[PDB]
């Protein structure tokens, strides 16, 4: 495979790696390094610890983009710091599991896979060793997103050019935290010590923490999401295990890809749309008033009390044509 | 901002106040008043109460109409024989948490909020007062819906005007009634006293009651929904918290906007939609045979076993055509 | 109604009675029977036993074929061995709730119900006698799909072809089995003996089990489906109660329609794609690659450990142009 070589250096989200919407280039072997990490974290404002796994030390694992007809050239490295084996699978990809099959290492080992990027969209990667370790290293952290652009950019299905200003990912996780009699979280001292506990409940199927980024309050702020009156923002949203709703209050989805591939045209002017487990999406909008916006997944309990709310804090001058205040609170005549 | 005026007269769903499909009439300022009610209702057949907090008085709150480019300027008053501070959010409009950040109003107060309808669709609103408040005042009933309408009026995609001879406004409303130790619903003196109990139940993601129009059995009996044979139908469904999958038990949806935004043409034929939780949507049907119809979710548990039915009764004349039975009931050969 | 008739000769799911895709036949009368068979069986690895109800003795029932606008004929035969009243209901049908209405039927009995294939789609039927035995009899087994093909066979939606080299049904149910004290499941005697404890199980909304083809690993090992690379496969999933998102690991949807109606173009190049409850949905995907494909819902707790999971094993050679395995596993440099 004679074609140039290009290293990306990732970053954490919910940032994106610079990138080409539309570029002049032709396919080339796009190179990302992922180090696996297990670590205890803290996942709420309690004090609430979680025993994760993690692509590159973050939940979600970092965006990878590249474009269509790119070779994905993935090194992955499992240290021996860590405890169990470990893969990945692209949801881009195709064969082999999506990767899986080949990319099984033990600590103190790596891999490199290479995929064509034949699809285009964000997908969900994730790890997924075998069996029931599947969902459980999966909810322990371990997935994150690629976006596959077309090498013309983003268009609107009706020939015009969607081109974004910037570019948010945004990775929603739900977690399986146990209680103990009392009612309080358990805390572990190991992953392979949280795993009976938290089998037994993941397979209840309802979460205890349901966090952007990974935590309760990650992207609020100092970490608040920022923009502009004017800039078109294009949010990704992955979940990969779980159902999600997506929703800017007090904007909208202009463009919406909620099934995330960019062979299909975008439904406009959304409310809300439709992450589904196992899937990332996306939806552009254009920001027309300043001041907080919320972005949360719509099952508004999950959203203010399980911790799935995200904020923008915009710039810019007050439209009062699209919204005013006609009169302020006053006494009931 | 000079504009004619018009002012609408709001009706309890699941009727909706007259209005036009395509219209001649330019923008206007288009004034609803909205008093928000705090009670105790009955949910259920067994005489299970509940806390409601209410838009006008039922759950789903009215229907508002107007369309695309108009001005919604909403009256919204908060009398003093409630307990609670209380606000509005559109998902229709654009800006300042969908109005909620400038409609916060005691008991006591009234607030006058004006927003450009620049979105069309059918859209939720809701309470949306601040934190953990969010989900408790939607789940106990502050929510319903408007619908934005194209001034050309509704079309297929395909160049084609689509007319509805009614809309029916369908609210589905997850609740939460905790239970004490022998198992019977609980039944408390104020929406604070059921709070704390309330929100450990909600936080657990499994709704006791799931009802349209505010109740088990609403829209069935003497309110049993109606139609013709040969009638175009639209029905409106919203659900502001958790997802649904309505289904017309007998019929179809002709032409379906899940999603809810009539800026994408609709779907056709179906037999189940999605409702996202946090949105609102629309279905089309053209009867053709009489008879009891069910609408559900088609969750079924939900639908027969948590409240989720309501019934359309249909006149006209049997089509043999369509259906028949060929040999009744009789004893296997 | 003067029309030819042709019988057809079920098979078992995932298995699919032979038919033509594109047609030049006319509109026709055709004839399925079903024979319903209440029985226990074995839903696990372990021995978990269950009281199904079935279509045919299969769980799902299964798939009927036919074109648009024929006729379908279908005498269902409840046997004197069976204890409880059954009905059907297609959702592919107009009118008499899908023909629930005009097909009840007590053991000894058979009925004779005749309906239009009007609408195009693979659609669910299912058994629906009355009120909480209406979830009960489906979340029991009593499910299954139509498909009603185009007379020109399915399309892209751009005036190009789609023709599948095999169809396989995959019919998913959630399935809710109570435990006893110490937490193993239980067994029941009879159906009825069971009903009390299931339906409470059932208003809390969580199976106990999620199944392809009635029983975990149904779908793998000898009875894995099959392909070769090359091979246009058709998949038909449905869900009678409760939400899915199928998934095919390390492959994709190519044209998908997920609300399962052919009057709407598929959408391309999925990930993953959501079936509704109470709907059947259609993904097709051509083989690139040899190998062991899992096909799961993704929620990956469902799918490994509550029982979703399918197998393809598919022939061909491996393409090292779309995934090839650069470095094995090693240490660490
Ligand atoms: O971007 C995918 C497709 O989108 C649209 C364009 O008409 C088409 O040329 C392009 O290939
Ligand atoms: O109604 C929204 C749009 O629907 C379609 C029509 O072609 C277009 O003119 C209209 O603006
Ligand atoms: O198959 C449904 C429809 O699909 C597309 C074709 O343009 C149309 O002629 C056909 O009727
Ligand atoms: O945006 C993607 C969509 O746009 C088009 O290229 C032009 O309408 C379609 O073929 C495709 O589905
Ligand atoms: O029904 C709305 C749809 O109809 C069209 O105006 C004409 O095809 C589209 O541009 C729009 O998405
Ligand atoms: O595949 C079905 C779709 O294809 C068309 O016939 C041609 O674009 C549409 O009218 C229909 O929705
Ligand atoms: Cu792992
Ligand atoms: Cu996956
Ligand atoms: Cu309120
Ligand atoms: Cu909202
Ligand atoms: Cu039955
Ligand atoms: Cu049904």
């Amino acid at each position: 495979l004679k074609l140039p070589r290009q290293k990306v250096e990732l970053v954490a989200p919910p940032f994106v790696h610079a990138h080409e919407q539309a570029t002049k280039q032709g396919p080339k072997i796009v190179e990302f390094k992922l180090t696996i990490e297990e670590k205890k974290v803290v996942i709420d404002e309690k004090g609430t610890t979680f025993q994760a796994m993690t692509f590159n030390g973050s939940m979600p694992g970092p965006l990878m983009v590249v474009h269509e007809g790119d070779y994905v050239e993935t090194t992955l490295v499992n240290p021996a710091t860590n405890t169990m084996p470990h893969n990945i699978d692209f949801h881009s990809a195709t064969g082999a599991l999506g990767g899986g099959a080949l990319t099984l290492i033990n600590p103190g080992e790596q891999v490199v896979l290479r995929w064509k990027a034949t699809k285009t969209g964000v997908f969900v990667y994730h790890c997924a060793p075998g069996g029931p370790m599947i969902p459980w290293h999966v909810v322990s952290g371990m997935n994150g997103a690629v976006m596959v652009l077309p090498r013309d950019g983003l268009n609107d299905g009706k020939g015009h050019a969607l081109k974004y200003d910037k570019v948010y990912y945004v990775g929603e996780q739900d977690m399986y935290v146990p209680r103990d009699e009392k009612g309080n979280f358990k805390s572990y001292d190991s992953p392979g010590e949280a795993f009976t506990d938290t089998e037994e409940m993941m397979k209840k199927l309802i979460p205890s923490h349901v966090v952007f980024n990974g935590k309760v309050g990650a992207l609020t702020g100092k970490n608040a999401l920022t923009a502009n009156v004017g800039e078109n923002v294009l949010i990704v949203h992955s979940q990969a295990n779980r159902d999600s709703r997506p929703h800017l209050i007090g904007g909208h989805g202009d463009y919406v890809w909620e099934t995330g591939k960019f062979g299909n045209a975008p439904e406009v002017g959304l409310e809300t749309w439709f992450i589904r487990g196992g899937s990332a999406g996306a939806a552009m909008y254009k920001f027309m008033q300043p001041g907080i916006y919320a972005y949360v997944t719509h099952n508004l309990i999950e959203a203010a009390d399980l911790g799935a709310t995200a904020h923008f804090k915009v710039e810019g001058k007050w439209n009062d044509d699209l919204m005013t205040q006609v009169k302020a609170p006053a006494e009931i005549p």
